[PDB]
């Protein structure tokens, strides 16, 4: 779902919608949520309400709007899950970071915003969170099981704002060597932080997933809440 009337525009002219969640009391820091490859779907809504109850405002931009606006896919549905793979395969990460940048500007200026903006990303969004972090567009970013992180190691020296990552130990998407590259690369920057949940795989934090692990999810989400706390 997307909020009716919300329209964010990128430097190149493209405009896209977003599922917005206003805070209970204002002003409050805004958390821009970067999606997985399934668009603004059920988990994205779940995530929106999770953060508003924790005391934040939430903005989940429709990043697939350049390819297919309003797309919201079900990972458990074979057909839909495949559309996701197709859209992900055509996804342009540069524009993704640009739209994210625009959504970040949107958030800092809302009547309820306190000027603080954090960014949380899952899967595809986990890679984007790292990149926005390397660009320095946010106060602090968090990534959940980011894919292709090992391919972005050269940007490690560029991140000058705190960033936290949660990676599952038995994540198929992350081969053992990738783990070594990631851990070794992130470790040097005192502002990056990567935790590995040994008994967890991919999407361990999304309940609909079979990879969901309650203890891993609980710890990960707790660390996320304490890392974001300074923004309030």
């Amino acid at each position: 779902m997307l909020t009716e009337g919300i329209s964010i525009q990128s430097y190149d002219g493209h405009t896209f919608g977003a599922l917005v969640g206003s805070p209970a009391k204002a002003p409050a820091p805004v958390i821009v949520i970067a999606q997985e490859i399934f668009g603004v779907n059920a988990f994205m809504r779940e995530t929106v309400s999770w953060l508003v109850d924790q005391g934040y405002a939430a903005v989940c931009p429709d990043l697939y709007a350049r390819q297919a606006p309003g797309t919201a896919l079900d990972p458990q549905d074979e057909a839909q899950r495949e559309q996701a793979y197709k859209l992900w395969q055509a996804f342009d990460m540069e524009a993704g970071v640009g739209d994210l940048e625009a959504a970040i500007r949107y958030a800092r200026h809302q009547p309820y915003s306190n000027g603080k903006v954090g960014l949380v990303g899952y899967s595809l969004g986990g890679a984007l969170a790292f990149l926005v972090a390397a660009k320095g567009y946010v106060d602090r970013a968090v990534g959940y099981y980011g894919v292709g992180l090992e391919k972005q190691l050269n940007k490690v020296p560029e991140v000058k704002h705190p960033a936290l990552f949660h990676m599952g130990g038995q994540d198929h998407f992350v081969p053992a060597p990738s783990r070594q590259l990631i851990t070794e690369g992130f470790g040097a920057n005192p502002l990056l932080q990567v935790h590995w949940y040994e008994e967890a795989g991919h999407s361990f934090a999304r309940t609909s997933s079979s990879g969901y692990v309650a203890s891993a999810a609980a710890l990960a989400n707790e660390r996320t809440l304490d890392f974001l706390a300074p923004l309030q």
